């Protein structure tokens, strides 16, 4: 699966700021913030076509700075082991 949750987010980046921060990894599906009634939840969401960029993805973003905040960055399903 190419499918990353990024937490910690600050709750003004949106879904095209989202995408401008993942686009580089890969070929994204979809994204998105999750938000309830009262805006922005503070995570998101990133489908890549590849397991590949996903992992690309968690190298050089988790932990790493956006905004005043840092991200994490994980998979949603682990490699077998």
């Amino acid at each position: 699966s190419g499918n990353i949750f990024i937490k910690n987010l600050d709750k003004s980046i949106d879904n095209k700021a989202l995408y401008d921060t993942f686009s580089a990894f890969g070929n994204i599906l979809s994204c998105k913030v999750v938000c309830d009634e009262n805006g922005s939840k503070g995570y998101g969401f990133v489908h890549f076509e590849t397991q590949e960029a996903a992992e690309r993805a968690i190298e050089k973003m988790n932990g790493m700075l956006l905004n005043d905040r840092k991200v994490f960055v994980g998979r949603f399903k682990s490699r077998k082991e």
